[PDB]
């Protein structure tokens, strides 16, 4: 029902990125057909038709192909040169559909000395100066779980990519590769602090500046619950906000952009954020633009009013899954089909007519 | 020359994710032009013509609607009701042009208990179970930057949004309104770890899972230098491939997923990695499929062959920036070019026909 009916997309079964963008698709409304080796419970997976294949038999690369042969976009995730072993390449997909959009998807890319090696979110985010960014200044980095590399370097640029190659070839008539790499995604998403770091506003050092947790005006803080609160009020009104509600007078404090007494500062915010529970400062601040939120765990989050009354989630068989992003004034996006049983792949290709 | 060359972008001038969101469209050859309240050193207003106008004077108004008359999209980041007041709402933008794509980018969307309050990166994902997850265990959260409210979950589903628009566009010969609320983006982003809670894959535990640090063979591990590696091993025979290249025997070792002996596991292959330096590590794995790699800072990052080889960044003046993500076979994006000074707004319009 959203913006992306009429599209069909091929996914070659992959883990991570891959599945991601195929997703997205199938959630704005895309045919998405996932060919898998020969009833799911991954959410993942929702908005789909599964079909099998053999790939590394005839019969199977033919039906691949076959499918391909009628398909807008196709999705694979494996090493470079893996589809091109396999006979599934761009150069053997052109001869049957020279409108398809081949979009590969990487970690190191489809070329260079790092390209044919192993790696995880973790790996390219490693590479590029993100991870070393992460994290508290008294210790080794954290992973910012694997949303940077995987999904906001990774797939979401993909999706850029896929549908950025669908406007060009309204006028070309042709499809083209996409090389999606996540080291490369990962650096464009972190592009503000590229920036940044040139007019001596971000430095190396981890922890230490303004949106890294190095503000003590831009970090989470505990309760007297053991429960956290985040601080996000940068701009001086919200600031100005932000102590007010937690009773303290500003002509008490250091000024909020002296760095040499931002140890001073957090101390003082520390033990005024100890002093009551987590849910005492949502209620303080609930309405204010004092830029401090309750920090809540995923179990919680259905609990939350502006969560509920946006339908962020929906509930799928056994928990809370996102509905579908960002929204469509015209043509909104369906509640996701869940995962079905594989149908068979002939039926597709009378469906798409193949 | 990119794939988006073509398209018309109005930007309303304004912090994070917007602008953002138009760098990325003008990395790939889209013409931008952002109007500005009456040449830059911030290298995100890379691929522009910047124009200024009050918006607020009768002026102002009828040039910016003579503009947005002439194009494919419209990027505004206020707070909701903004653009309306000022006589650039969806309903007025309609009136002179039907097939604009309305892109609104906000963290609490457009509606809801919270669409007029004041907040910045962290506090949406404080809501929506995010930053919850980010961190150690035994520390209070981290936030991982703005990367995931701002970009991955935010200008990056304004622009999956703005062009699924324009592929729908193909067929109803009209745009709409794009409604990108980081909240909802980033929870999207997230969906991997939706879906691995219902099936006991997740927990709400923070440092405490596969993916955050949680696990021995995905975190980083500090060197002799106290600089760091990222081990990523999670497939088998990748995680033995790590083992070998420490001299550690897997016999001698607790198994790779027996959790209850994790704390002993990572004490193990602490001591390893912390007896040579990062570097020396570098060159042990450098080759393998290890998933081992060296933690580089920003400073580092234009050193690594791989980086250097695919031309990842390109020195601005002052320093490296990423070039554009992902890449094209046919219709490459061209190296961008830097802010330069103001452009007459008649003379935009001039060109654009308006
Ligand atoms: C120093 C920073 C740049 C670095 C930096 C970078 C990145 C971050 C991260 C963490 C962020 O999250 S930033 C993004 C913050 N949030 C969002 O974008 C969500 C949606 N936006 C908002 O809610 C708000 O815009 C908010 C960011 C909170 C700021 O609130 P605000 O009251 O200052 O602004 P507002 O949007 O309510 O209203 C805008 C105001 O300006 C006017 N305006 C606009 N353009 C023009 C023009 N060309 N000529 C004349 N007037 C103009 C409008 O009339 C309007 O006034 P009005 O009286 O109608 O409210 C944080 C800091
Ligand atoms: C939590 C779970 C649920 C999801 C999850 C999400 C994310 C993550 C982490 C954090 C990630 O980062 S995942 C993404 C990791 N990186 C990438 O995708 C980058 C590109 N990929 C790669 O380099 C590799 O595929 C890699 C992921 C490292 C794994 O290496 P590998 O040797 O196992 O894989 P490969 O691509 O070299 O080989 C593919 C192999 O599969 C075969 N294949 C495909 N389809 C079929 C079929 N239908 N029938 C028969 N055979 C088939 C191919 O022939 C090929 O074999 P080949 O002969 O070429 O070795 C982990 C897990």
């Amino acid at each position: 029902a959203g913006p992306l009916s009429g599209l069909r997309v091929v996914e070659l079964a992959g883990i991570g990125p891959g599945p991601h963008a195929a997703m997205i698709l199938g959630d704005l409304g895309a045919d998405v057909v996932r060919i898998d080796r020969p009833i799911s419970r991954d959410a993942m997976l929702r908005n789909r038709r599964i079909v099998t294949a053999d790939l590394k038999s005839d019969q199977g690369l033919e039906l691949a192909l076959k499918l391909i042969a009628k398909a807008d976009v196709l999705i694979e995730g494996y090493r470079p040169g893996v589809t091109e072993r396999l006979g599934l390449g761009p150069e053997e997909c052109a001869k049957v559909n020279d409108r398809l959009i081949y979009a590969r998807m990487t970690g190191w890319g489809q070329t260079g000395p790092r390209s044919q090696q192993a790696g995880h979110d973790i790996n390219y985010i490693s590479l590029n100066g993100i991870l070393h960014a992460i994290g508290r200044g008294d210790e080794r980095p954290v992973p910012p779980l694997n949303l940077v590399g995987d999904f906001g370097g990774g797939s979401m640029f993909l999706l850029v990519g896929i549908l950025a190659a669908l406007w060009e070839r309204q006028s070309s008539g042709k499809g083209q590769v996409v090389d999606a790499a996540m080291v490369d995604g990962s650096s464009v998403l972190i592009q503000m602090m590229w920036a940044m770091r040139a007019t001596g506003m971000w430095t190396d050092t981890r922890g230490a500046n303004m949106l890294d947790g190095g503000a003590p005006y831009y970090d989470t803080y505990e309760c007297a619950d053991g429960r956290y609160v985040a601080v996000g009020a940068i701009e001086p009104q919200f600031y100005a906000a932000m102590l007010a509600g937690l009773g303290l007078d500003a002509a008490e404090l250091p000024p909020q952009n002296d760095r040499a007494r931002w140890p001073e500062l957090r101390a003082l915010l520390t033990e005024a954020f100890a002093s009551h529970d987590r849910d005492h400062w949502g209620a303080v601040f609930a309405n204010s633009d004092a830029c401090v939120t309750p920090v809540l765990a995923f179990g919680e989050v259905h609990n939350e009013p502006h969560i509920i009354e946006r339908n962020t989630f929906y509930e799928a068989n056994g928990g809370w899954q996102p509905m579908p992003a960002p929204r469509f004034s015209r043509t909104a996006s369906s509640q996701p089909r869940p995962p079905a049983a594989t149908i068979d792949i002939e039926a597709v290709l009378t469906d798409w007519d193949g």
